[PDB]
């Protein structure tokens, strides 16, 4: 299938997005001028971005690459360099936005 973002936030506002699916090529996150905006106040202006690139057999291998000074998790861990996602992954952006990865 497409890899979906899914948003985990239990009580997200109206103008919060529930659900983004992940498209072919880069997907950039943040505040400024991004495909996927996100509001909370830790959120900087380019907060990281999704790269979605296809293998031979065209199933889909989606990376995460975080911006300098923009704190994004992983199952837990600061993620500080790109990082290969697996479906399943917790993402959590800044301290108000947390996803699933669902590929
Ligand atoms: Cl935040
Ligand atoms: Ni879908």
């Amino acid at each position: 299938s497409t890899p979906h973002l899914v948003n985990l936030n239990e009580d997200p506002l109206m103008s919060e997005c529930l659900l983004y699916h992940i498209k072919d090529g880069v997907t950039r996150v943040g505040q400024v001028d991004m495909d996927i905006k996100l509001t909370g106040q830790f959120i900087r202006e380019q907060h990281c971005l999704f790269r979605s690139i296809p293998q031979p057999d065209g199933e889909v291998v989606v990376t995460l690459e975080p911006c300098e000074g923009a704190e994004t998790y992983v199952n837990g861990k600061l993620v500080t360099e790109p990082l290969v996602l697996k479906s399943g992954n917790r993402i959590v952006m800044g301290k108000n936005h947390v996803f699933r990865f669902n590929h």
